[PDB]
């Protein structure tokens, strides 16, 4: 908009971010491109603006370690993350299987 | 709306992600964080999903370098590189000594 990001906004804009670049992360990256992914996940949580949330997420992703093996492995390593996410705010649980057609292709029913 | 982001919406969450992660970036980071906020923004540079905006940040980067010394010297870094994007595409120059209204306090005549 105009005015500071709220914790809201700057949530679905770095989900966005996220997410779509995972969706065209290649499907077969060299080991450089999956070592750099995963430092970036790491660098990621530690800086993410949102304090509460970066505190979170840090725990969540030591946990869960990002699997940037291929752009699938990620992708839904990725939405798994995000669904963690999800369920702490009560929202609901996005099936994952989709993933491609939320962020890449658009819903197979043609509405994007 | 729940539709995969063109360039153009994708490039304005980003930035915004961007200008937010540099908002909140410490005044006095540890050498290990300047280390990290560098790295974050290389990498990031490899990967945003659109191949000609990616290609054309590298070009921007390498010729002058992330300061990410400090908050300020990170946040004004990050607003320069915005606007040589904007100039490019013909956009407005936004004033850089304004970075920390738009993206974190909030318009001096409390607008926001
Ligand atoms: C790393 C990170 C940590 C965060 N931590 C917190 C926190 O600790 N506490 C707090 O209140 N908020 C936190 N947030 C913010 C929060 O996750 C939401 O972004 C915010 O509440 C706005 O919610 P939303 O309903 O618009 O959807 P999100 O912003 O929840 O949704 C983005 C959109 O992406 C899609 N989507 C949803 N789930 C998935 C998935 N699993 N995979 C692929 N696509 C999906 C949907 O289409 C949805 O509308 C965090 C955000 C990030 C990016
Ligand atoms: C790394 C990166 C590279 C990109 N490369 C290209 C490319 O090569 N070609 C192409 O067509 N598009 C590119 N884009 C997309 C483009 O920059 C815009 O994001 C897009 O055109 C949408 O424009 P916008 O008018 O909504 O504002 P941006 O999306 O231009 O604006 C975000 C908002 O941030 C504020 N803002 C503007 N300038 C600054 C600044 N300098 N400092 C702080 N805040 C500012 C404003 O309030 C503005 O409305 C890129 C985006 C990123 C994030």
């Amino acid at each position: 908009e105009d005015c500071p990001q709220d914790r809201e906004e700057l949530g679905r804009n770095t989900w966005a971010f996220l997410h779509t670049l995972a969706a065209y992360y290649p499907d077969m990256p060299t080991p450089e491109q999956q070592q750099d992914m995963a430092q970036f996940i790491h660098i990621f949580s530690k800086f993410y603006p949102c304090e509460e949330c970066a505190e979170d997420i840090r725990k969540r992703i030591d946990r869960s370690q990002p699997d940037t093996s291929t752009r699938v492995s990620f992708s839904q390593w990725l939405c798994r993350l995000h669904n963690e996410v999800n369920r702490k705010l009560g929202k609901p649980d996005f099936d994952c299987s989709r993933v491609d057609e939320r962020w890449r292709d658009g819903w197979k029913d043609g509405s994007c």
